[PDB]
């Protein structure tokens, strides 16, 4: 549950503007004038050559994962039993 | 245990006639004149028509209950090995 907390937490101190209480007055009148007038950290779009790379190098992998399981599914002890 | 005395306690506050110690005495004379001269909660005859479906239903039940048990008795490995 910690470790889940720790999350949201990062999110905020990594979102709010860096300006203390002394100077923080200065920084909600910078945001009550847009008021009346994301970060690329979380979230950021690709590029189709570098985007298609990574999912080909994941499929790869994915299949990887897929025969190590259903191998390791052959040696439990009562499957072979039933063998 | 203490999921087993439960019960007795909520048996009482149900049954107990609803008059705090203020206005309890207009009760207990409201029971000595009585003593001079159970509830439909936790007892209640049923109706044949009613009760009939109510037993063919659970009958059925059982049944089912007891398909379940013994197949997953085939399943227990040790007696498999004796199979």
């Amino acid at each position: 549950i910690w470790k889940f907390q720790r999350h949201d937490l990062i999110e905020e101190y990594h979102g709010r503007p860096a300006a203390p209480p002394p100077f923080i007055l200065l920084s909600h009148l910078q945001l009550f004038i847009k008021r009346v007038v994301r970060h690329k950290q979380l979230k950021n779009k690709l590029e189709k050559n570098e985007e298609a790379a990574l999912l080909s190098w994941e499929i790869y992998l994915k299949e990887n994962y897929l025969q190590n399981r259903q191998f390791q599914q052959k040696q439990r002890p009562e499957q072979k039993i039933e063998d």
